[PDB]
């Protein structure tokens, strides 16, 4: 009843219908199922804090990439790992939570630089050990060499889509 | 390119080093690949008003349902997407006229679901572009490399499902 069993079934079903390869469809189904399973695991680190993936990405980005003065929105967006429609209003949402700050009482207020508040920094510091343990855990089935091979293969696919 | 994911992941790597980030970076790559794949794949059915959940259901019926259709438990089990995004997709596809119910004559609560002629026509029309697109996004990898990707991804997923 696991994904491997389902994928052999789906492969068998396509072969029956096609007797037009289902090969690529099945490879991407595996990657899609893996993405979903990873997300259910990774998000447990920050779920009890009220953060979604978009919010955690922003906080981590400030934590690892912001200089002391903070990051203005264009730079912050470029250094964040998630881009797209799911990022809508994540700055507003994290401001209302009190986890990030910026001086709204100045001109160019929309471009004002953003920083972690003491609470935001404390939250990231609190949660990061479980994130590091979890990201390591979900890759543990693979050896060092296998993780490197995986990154290279996945990287070449992504390069093809971005070129 | 200094603005693609490879360049971003190198910056993130160096930033953590200045502050192991290895595992985080591997999963970031997989996450960004998932997003990019979605943006390509969904263009096949976007103009028909279907979302990923709907396309999954229609395709599941196409390849896996017998002529009499699939009852909901079996249909959910043979579909590739499970979880919160599949909420109400049967309802939505019924309202669209792409699937229909074959009601049980004794227990009207139970009924098998199948493609309508319109649903079947839609899948047939769109499937060539789906096959071309899924082949295209994998074309950077050789056949052997695609098998290797599957072995490695499969072992990771098995670890999460065991
Ligand atoms: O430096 C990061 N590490 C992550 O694990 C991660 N996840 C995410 O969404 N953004 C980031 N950024
Ligand atoms: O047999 C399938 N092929 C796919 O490419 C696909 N995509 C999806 O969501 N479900 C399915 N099912």
């Amino acid at each position: 009843n696991d994904t491997a069993a389902l994928l052999e079934r789906i492969r068998s079903d396509w072969a029956r219908l096609n007797h037009p390869s289902a090969g690529p469809m099945l490879t991407l189904l595996l990657l899609e199922r893996l993405h979903a399973a990873l997300g259910r695991e990774i998000e447990r680190t920050y779920a009890a804090s009220g953060l979604n993936a978009a919010g955690w990405d922003l906080l981590l980005t400030l934590y690892r990439s912001a200089p002391p003065e903070g990051l203005r929105p264009t730079e912050l967006s470029a250094l964040a790992a998630i881009s797209g429609p799911s990022t809508s209003n994540r700055i507003v949402r994290l401001l209302e939570k009190g986890l990030i700050e910026r001086r709204e009482d100045e001109r160019d207020r929309r471009s004002a630089s953003i920083r972690l508040t003491p609470q935001g920094r404390a939250l990231v510091t609190h949660l990061l050990p479980a994130h590091l343990a979890t990201t390591q855990r979900v890759l543990a089935p693979l050896s060092a060499q296998e993780q490197r091979t995986l990154e290279e293969l996945a990287g070449r696919m992504l390069a093809g889509l971005e070129q």
